[PDB]
């Protein structure tokens, strides 16, 4: 049992919920909070730049220290942080960027990032700003991610369509 609450369950370990996930994390403190990075960590909107916001820019200074110390992640990597005040830590994911032309199919290997932490509130990788289908991107989640996700959908209408066509 664990305290995320209002969500629909789609599989065995796979919920989905339209919800702001900045105010979904301020409300749980989970243990993992997903942001939707980028391979520079420069968290300037879409996800990343609310949650960096909702930080004070904490988020950002880690963040920065982060990549001077070891440079940039690659497409569908990741990187375990401090969660600030959100979450005891924010896992830092890369989805594929289709507004710069990356390879969806590195969609995969980003949710693979998922299965090293055992409960996860996570957006959908690589939709909003980064360009990708969000049905396409819950399809590879389902069928990618066996621990348990918590799904945040902010916009109302992509939740419903979300849910409706589920298969
Ligand atoms: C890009 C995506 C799929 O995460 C969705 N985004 C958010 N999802 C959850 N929590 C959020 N907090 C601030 C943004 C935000 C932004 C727009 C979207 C398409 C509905």
């Amino acid at each position: 049992v664990n305290s995320f609450s209002g969500y629909l369950k789609l599989t065995d370990n796979v919920y989905i919920k339209n919800a702001d996930i900045v105010e979904e994390a301020k409300k749980v403190k989970p243990t993992v909070v997903v942001n939707a990075a980028n391979v520079y960590l420069k968290h300037g909107g879409g996800v990343a730049g609310a949650l960096n916001k909702a930080t004070n820019n904490a988020m950002q200074v880690e963040s920065d220290d982060y990549i001077a110390t070891n440079g940039p992640l690659k497409v569908g990597g990741s990187c375990v942080l401090s969660g600030h005040n959100l979450a005891k830590h924010c896992l830092h994911v890369v989805g594929p960027n289709v507004n710069k032309g990356e390879d969806i199919q590195l969609l995969k290997s980003a949710y693979e990032n998922f299965n090293q932490h055992e409960v996860l509130l996570a957006p959908l990788l690589s939709a909003g700003i980064f360009g990708a289908d969000p049905i396409h991107s819950l399809r590879v989640c389902v069928d990618t991610v066996r621990t348990n996700v918590y799904l945040a959908v902010f916009d109302k209408n992509l939740y419903d369509k979300l849910v409706s066509s589920f298969l």
